[PDB]
């Protein structure tokens, strides 16, 4: 019944030397921590240690090349690090950025270890810099490692391989990196919510659309929810949830849930441009807690206004604690883009699960 929470204020030396007022960051982890503990929340968690992960636990998922890279940037002086930045898309580095990256995966292999032993039940993870972005060979999107896909194969070492782990992504924008990663991957199904527009939003690639259903034998472990036409918010989440995510969670019946939770679709936020609510991200939560025995991990991503980031990751927690969940309103109407988005989905992955049809 027990609720794990990790949080080490060091993930806030990462910064962006050049531009202080940058949408990532610090106080994005702090400010999300401190709103836990105004609402009751972090008192009735258990508080799971932080950790760096090490250079082995890394190459689960990326490149030796990328790894020295990113690990060098430790000790550049600040133009070295102006020019490595450069060399990625929508990335910024200092001295301090590769250790916080370490501590932000770090931190979710204790969670991630916390729940399979029994530990906790589930357990929330406030870490930066974000990771969904990144790919095996390569940083991208403020991302530097894929802390969500590490978990997911450090979960897999600490158990056995074929340990299936779900992870859910609800950050406004596709994880790019997490599905390339698992692409080929059957024991680990990515499913990621995302605003789209026809290759016209963030990372602008058509691997987002719903049409790349995976590779090989993981063919139909890759479910694309991409939205067209503007504003969505609860109502499509939660139509979202309850005709393609969900149905398609049972069948795979994964053993530990993992989810990248980028507060981006957030009402409130300068960038993704959506409007989900704290009381919509809590019954996002609520119902994948009956998945996997409640074997739930929600790990941050993006999310960028410090209010709205706060307030929605502190619902997810609360609904973690075994809280009711908020009453939830104006789930209809659907914008009509959205209903016709899911239904391109549930015809994709039709041949691949019964439970569409
Ligand atoms: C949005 C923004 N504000 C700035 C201020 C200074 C320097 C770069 C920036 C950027 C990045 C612009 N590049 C495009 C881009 C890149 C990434 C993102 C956000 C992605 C994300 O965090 N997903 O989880 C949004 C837009
Ligand atoms: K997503
Ligand atoms: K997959
Ligand atoms: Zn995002």
């Amino acid at each position: 019944p027990i609720t794990g929470l990790v949080y080490d204020q060091r993930m806030m030396l990462h910064h962006n030397m050049w531009d202080s007022h940058h949408p990532e960051l610090p106080q994005r982890i702090s400010r999300i921590f401190s709103r836990h503990e105004e609402l009751r929340l972090l008192s009735r968690c258990h508080r799971i240690p932080a950790r760096l992960a090490t250079e082995e636990e890394l190459a689960l998922c990326h490149s030796s090349k990328h790894i020295s890279i990113i690990k060098s940037s430790e000790h550049m002086k600040p133009r070295d690090l102006n020019r490595l930045g450069d060399e990625y898309n929508s990335i910024f580095i200092s001295n301090e950025s590769y250790t916080c990256a370490l501590l932000a995966a770090g931190s979710c292999f204790n969670s991630a270890q916390a729940i399979l032993t029994g530990q906790v039940r589930n357990a929330v993870a406030i870490v930066r810099p974000p990771g969904h972005h990144a790919e095996k060979d390569t940083a991208c999107g403020f991302c530097f490692f894929n802390t969500a896909a590490l978990t997911a194969r450090y979960a897999q070492s600490i158990t056995r391989e074929s340990l299936r782990v779900l992870i859910v992504d609800w950050d406004v924008h596709h994880g790019n990196g997490t599905q390339h990663i698992f692409e080929e991957d059957d024991s680990v199904l990515y499913i990621s919510l995302h605003r789209y527009e026809d290759g016209a939003f963030f990372p602008n690639s058509e691997d987002a659309n719903y049409d790349k259903v995976g590779l090989g034998k993981g063919r139909g472990y890759n479910v694309n929810i991409p939205w067209n036409g503007g504003k969505m918010g609860d109502p499509e989440y939660m139509a979202a949830f309850h005709h393609l995510v969900m149905p398609i969670a049972r069948e795979f019946a994964p053993e530990l849930v993992l989810v990248s939770a980028g507060f981006d679709a957030a009402r409130g936020d300068p960038l993704g441009g959506f409007q989900v609510t704290p009381e919509g991200y809590a019954h996002l939560t609520h119902q994948l807690m009956s998945l996997a025995a409640g074997r739930v991990l929600i790990i941050l991503e993006g999310g960028y206004n410090l209010t709205s980031i706060s307030e929605s990751m502190s619902m997810c927690t609360s609904m973690l604690l075994g809280d009711s969940p908020p009453s939830l309103d104006h789930l209809t109407p659907l914008k009509t883009s959205a209903t016709v988005s899911i239904n391109n989905v549930l015809r994709a992955h039709a041949p691949f699960w019964s439970s569409l049809r």
